């Protein structure tokens, strides 16, 4: 419901925003929170929602917020309150200083020479699932590929089987768009339970593995504790559960709906990098918070020690102040500025795997489907939360002017 408004908080600047159920959602979700920018919304409101708490809407304000790590603390990152304080993971939950020597070591799981050498499979895997889907002429794609797609080329990595992937991707999601099931603090300890009997077994046998990695890491050269390395490996499964697989859907249903964008890509394949950056701008999804170290006046209102503000990365590269005629997706848009992967001292160690999977995506789906359309009657329903998404993409087309590689 709506919490007590706090006696700083001015009437004028309340603008009950619910991030896990915006109500303009049925327009889409990245329109639904560019109501936030709409001309008579101020740069930074409070919405009683969720507990209370500031959102910046504006690019400015947002990379501002997250450059200012001295004020804006990653310590309780996530809205509600009570998420944020129990989220623990690293390096997300630390600000710098302590929080720069745990990248180095996620950054030699998740990395670009990881990513270079993933080449092959991840090529192979994006052909193998696209040419079984091929003689269909339908798919779902949010189970058909957007999620075993991303979900095995991480689970391969992380030496994780297959069968257990329903239980994890359920309890990542609870942690991101909750059903009401379970607390974000349950579906966290959930998680360590999984994780914590596998990082002493893999301490005490290595393997090559990215859980096995982390476990006998060190960190600016004194060993990790088992401890960190399962409040790193937490974050790892939810960045190989819930990001690219989200966003490889709101792109195939945006190809789906827009045929001349397909075509654009088939006749000009070498356009492809730049029309994942533009995809990435036009339907950015992650919204994440800081909390307040002090009382600080920001942008002529005065925030309180404590207080926190969600920061929706989303949000950067949909205002027009930093790209024009922002919900049109154009693929030689110029100066393509976002914050999809973050800003400052977070930003995304997983971008280069990525972008790696949504280029083979585009490259590889176009190639063998590539007209298609949604399924008659489909209403594409939309869900928000901190990693925002789609619900089901039913997806049609007639398979016999289709061929195999
Ligand atoms: C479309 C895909 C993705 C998006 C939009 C995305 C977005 C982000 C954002 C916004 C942050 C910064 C949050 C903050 O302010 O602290 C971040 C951090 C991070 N991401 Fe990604 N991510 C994606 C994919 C991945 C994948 C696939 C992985 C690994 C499998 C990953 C691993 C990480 C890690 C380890 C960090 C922590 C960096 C730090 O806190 O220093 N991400 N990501
Ligand atoms: C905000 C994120 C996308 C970033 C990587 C996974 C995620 C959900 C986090 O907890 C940090
Ligand atoms: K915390």
């Amino acid at each position: 419901n709506l919490a007590p408004l706090p006696p700083h908080v001015p009437e004028h600047l309340v603008f009950d925003f619910d991030m896990y159920n915006p109500s303009n959602l049925s327009a889409g979700v990245q329109e639904a929170w560019a109501v936030l920018q709409e001309s008579n919304v101020p740069d930074l409101v409070w919405t009683r929602c969720n507990g209370g708490h500031w959102i910046a809407t504006r690019g400015q304000l947002i990379r501002e917020a997250y450059e200012d790590y001295r004020h804006f603390s990653s310590e309780c990152p996530f809205i509600p309150r009570e998420a944020g304080e129990a989220y623990d993971f690293i390096p997300t939950s630390m600000d710098p200083p302590e929080q720069r020597q745990f990248r180095a070591l996620a950054n030699q799981v998740v990395g670009m020479p990881v990513v270079d050498k993933l080449e092959n499979r991840i090529q192979e895997l994006a052909c193998s699932l696209i040419e079984s889907l091929r003689p269909q002429g339908q798919c779902n794609f949010t189970e058909d590929y957007a999620e075993p797609f991303p979900i095995r080329i991480f689970m391969l990595l992380a030496g994780l089987p297959e069968e257990d992937i329903p239980h994890l991707k359920y309890l990542t999601d609870q942690m991101t768009r909750p059903d009401g099931s379970m607390t974000f603090a349950e579906a966290k300890e959930a998680l360590y339970d999984y994780l914590i009997p596998i990082i002493e077994q893999r301490r005490q046998k290595p393997g090559t593995d990215a859980i096995s990695i982390v476990a006998n890491g060190q960190v600016n050269g004194r060993p990790i504790t088992s401890d960190e390395a399962k409040r790193m490996c937490g974050l790892l499964l939810v960045g190989g559960l819930d990001t690219v697989v989200n966003f490889l859907s709101f792109s195939m249903e945006f190809l789906a709906k827009s045929p001349e964008h397909r075509q654009e890509l088939i006749e000009r394949p070498e356009r492809i990098p730049a029309a994942c950056e533009e995809l990435l701008r036009r339907f950015s999804l992650v919204a994440l918070g800081r909390i307040l170290t002090s009382d600080y006046e920001f942008h002529g209102v005065q925030l309180k020690k404590g207080d926190q503000i969600l920061l929706p990365q989303m949000l950067s590269g949909l205002d027009e102040r930093e790209n024009a005629c922002p919900m049109h997706v154009d693929f030689s848009r110029q100066k393509v500025s976002h914050t999809t992967f973050g800003h400052g001292s977070h930003l995304c160690l997983g971008q280069h795997l990525a972008r790696r999977e949504i280029i083979v995506t585009l490259k590889e789906w176009l190639t063998r489907i590539p007209d298609f359309s949604i399924a008659p009657g489909a209403q594409i329903q939309h869900k928000s939360g901190i990693v925002s998404g789609v619900q089901a993409l039913p997806l049609v087309w007639d398979p016999a002017t289709t061929k195999a590689v």
